[PDB]
């Protein structure tokens, strides 16, 4: 299956799934979210190639369903596979409000597991580098980018070329406070 | 600079300018086709490495904003540079006003400019091959098809992997009809 087809299945899905959900305080579509991190992706397989490059794309795409809609982890299994609903899982915080996983516990499941799911939050992590809200304060401006110092430290492992960009996107970060 | 910082611009750039758009007889946001078609263009890469990639990639974000928007060349020049202007007028049948040019005289044009502005319809067609809209007939679906093979033969020589991949995606087209 090409990577291009990999892609329209997850993408089509996930535009489905976040149909009716916007950037947080945008009118824009939370789709403009996933192409960034998708596109992170697949630009950082250029830089060391990425085993199972169709299914983590997929991944890429699909990291927000089981948080942010009315997507179950069955319905990823039965049409991505277990590899592609695992890392969706990997990178879920909470299934819902329900009983969300810190952020030590989160970052230490996601080292000690496959480093393509890894990967994805590198990329979902300078993808959410832009300049921040204009509804932002200092303080939490300053609280991203110290989290963001944690991923890099906790994660980076997964892609030396991806940790590089992270780390002058935390670098470039400072400057907005 | 980086291939995703090319990417985010012109995406971001493409996800105001097209706002108030949708897919054809879907809600779902005219930008899912553009990151399908921006996705085409950097797989085809890995198939076959492209002169100006960062460049081409930005025109496949930005390809429908003259026909599409309130955007105008003077924008796309001073953002993303003549290269880039270029490519989204030699896609565009007809600027917002201004006569709409003929298939044959777009295709010609197309076929006897830069490859790369080729290789970009290559990939919009390619996404246009999913299956049809629920609302257009058997004539409409035949008359699609034929056009797509106009496409192939006019524009195919742009890059060998993606001509290949069309051609599938046109075989596999009969079947809608
Ligand atoms: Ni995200
Ligand atoms: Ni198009």
């Amino acid at each position: 299956t090409h990577l291009a087809d990999h892609y329209n299945q997850a993408w089509l899905f996930a535009a489905r799934a976040h149909r009716n959900q916007t950037l947080s305080g945008s009118p824009l579509p939370y789709l403009v979210h996933l192409g960034m991190v998708a596109n992170e992706l697949l630009a950082a397989d250029r830089d060391g190639a990425i085993e199972r490059l169709g299914e983590t794309l997929q991944i890429a795409v699909l990291h927000d369903t089981l948080e942010d809609t009315a997507t179950s982890p069955e319905e990823l299994r039965q049409q991505f596979g277990e590899f592609v609903c695992a890392g969706v899982q990997a990178l879920s915080k909470r299934v819902g409000d329900g009983p969300k996983r810190s952020l030590d516990d989160y970052l230490q499941a996601l080292a000690e597991g496959p480093a393509q799911y890894a990967l994805v939050k590198l990329c979902d992590r300078i993808t959410n580098l832009q300049p921040p809200p204009q509804t932002w304060n200092q303080d939490k401006i300053a609280n991203y980018h110290q989290e963001s110092q944690l991923i890099l430290a906790r994660l980076g492992h997964a892609h030396a070329a991806t940790a590089r960009r992270l780390r002058e996107k935390i670098e470039h970060y400072r400057q907005y406070y």
